[PDB]
């Protein structure tokens, strides 16, 4: 690309510095795509190895190149279990791709959607699978948090799991938003925001945090929209008025604690990633928590 060539952006993370030259070119006679998934995603094989292909328009933005190029300079970097691998890109052959770990089991939220216990899969998931699910993510943003690395957009819709039967890793899957800051609204994710975010827009890893506590609730009522029936505008004034989310139906109340601890109004008074997962891991252990039965949803 004469865009990317021409601009050749570095990236750094982890105080080390990257640009195009070291990203994975991947043959492109050694791709194929099998069917469309989810901009688009495909399911394809690389000569097999099955991958995620995320693709690059053709008509498209110089803008739009130099996102793509950014992306994945942004998680080609990444060496964490729950952050998505990338296996390379092909970036010299048109539409240009980049080659992802195919996550069997999609997006978390549509997950926690589809599995929802019913009278007729009344034990489709239990509090266990939701922790499992919880303490997956909470590691990838330790992992984020111990590099210096702000995601600003933790949300289920944005997390991953690698199957959807038992034995599923749910990762971080998504980094738009980081990537956009990286490079410089109706299109906010407010839900997701601390009151500070609206104050003085300064972000940092406790703003992670309150991100989490939204994505906990999110997981505990099994894919419901934070905040229903109040518009971004109405979450802003109730949040920084000292609102908060009521519990999720039948979360345990250890679990309700550590999202009402990752909504502290002062940063400081949140509890970072390695406080988060022992939180999560001792409610893990807690029998009482985990021999709660989750709602059917009739
Ligand atoms: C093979 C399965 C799959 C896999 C993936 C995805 C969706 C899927 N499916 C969508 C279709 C469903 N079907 C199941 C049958 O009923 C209809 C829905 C079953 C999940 C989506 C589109 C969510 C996805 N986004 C990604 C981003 C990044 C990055 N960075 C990396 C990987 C991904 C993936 C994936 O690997």
């Amino acid at each position: 690309s004469t865009i990317m060539t021409d601009y050749n952006p570095n990236y750094c993370f982890a105080g080390k510095t990257s640009s195009i030259s070291d990203l994975k070119e991947v043959p492109r006679k050694n791709i194929t795509l099998i069917r469309g998934l989810g901009g688009e995603v495909y399911e394809g094989q690389v000569s097999p190895l099955q991958v995620a292909v995320k693709t690059l328009p053709e008509v498209c933005s110089e803008q739009d190149e130099l996102d793509f190029l950014m992306e994945a300079l942004i998680i080609s970097k990444f060496n964490h279990q729950n952050i998505v691998r990338c296996i390379g890109v092909s970036l010299q052959s048109l539409p240009r791709f980049i080659l992802l770990e195919l996550m069997a089991g999609g997006d978390l939220k549509s997950f926690l959607r589809e599995t929802r216990p019913r009278p007729s899969q009344p034990s489709s998931l239990a509090m266990l699978d939701l922790l499992h699910v919880a303490r997956d993510i909470a590691c990838g943003c330790q992992y984020l948090e111990e590099n210096h690395f702000i995601h600003r957009d933790i949300a289920a819709r944005n997390c991953l799991l690698t199957c959807p039967g038992p034995g599923r890793v749910a990762k971080i899957g998504d980094f738009g938003m980081a990537r956009d800051i990286y490079r410089a609204c109706a299109m906010l994710p407010v839900k997701w925001m601390p009151p500070e975010a609206f104050m003085e827009g300064i972000f940092t890893s406790k703003t992670d945090t309150w991100s989490f506590g939204v994505l906990l609730w999110e997981i505990f009522s099994l894919g419901y929209m934070p905040y229903p029936s109040k518009s971004n505008q109405e979450v802003l004034e109730f949040v920084t008025s000292g609102g908060r989310m009521d519990p999720p139906k039948n979360c345990p109340g250890p679990v309700y604690r550590i999202m009402t601890q990752c909504w502290q109004h002062q940063p400081e008074d949140r509890p970072n990633f390695a406080i988060i997962l022992e939180r999560i891991e001792y409610c893990t252990q807690d029998p009482d928590v985990i021999n709660t039965a989750l709602p059917i949803e009739y």
